[PDB]
């Protein structure tokens, strides 16, 4: 249960939570990144207020992925409890400094981009080409006089 600014507040049951296991491990693990709780705050799964909707559209920050929504990216240590708790807190506190009137930004920086690998693999034999050419034609020219 999250208490949103201006009039509306979002309900507990309804919240959006994702488990990310990023980037393919290769047998063993490659990261330490494959144990975080993503949760996100979607304009189009509520009925946002017209000033909440216009904050979220003018109000420039990471945590804004490109619609107006918000996503949390958050893992530091185990225990769900504190992951969720942290996530929201934050959030929560973020919701209200760009509710909040003008001078509050900055604060959002969380550098967490990493993924790449590659995948080329093509295999397919067909030997049918054969040839042979085998004759021996020597064209010899010479000239023989003695030089007066």
């Amino acid at each position: 249960m999250i208490a949103i600014s201006r009039t509306v507040s979002i309900a507990d049951n309804e919240l959006e939570i994702t488990a990310i296991r990023a980037q393919g491990a290769g047998g063993q693990h490659v990261n330490k990144t494959s144990s975080a709780i993503h949760l996100r705050f979607d304009i189009r799964a509520s009925g946002l207020p017209e000033y909440y909707k216009q904050r979220l559209l003018t109000a420039s920050h990471h945590l804004i992925s490109d619609d107006g929504v918000i996503i949390i990216k958050a893992q530091e240590f185990r225990s769900q409890e504190l992951n969720r708790e942290a996530a929201i807190a934050r959030l929560v506190a973020v919701i209200k400094e760009l509710t909040a009137e003008q001078k509050s930004r900055r604060a959002t920086r969380p550098t967490r981009a990493s993924k790449e690998r590659r995948l080329s693999s093509k295999a397919q034999k067909s030997s049918v080409k054969a040839l042979r050419g085998k004759v021996r034609r020597p064209l010899d020219l010479e000239h023989h006089h003695h030089h007066h």
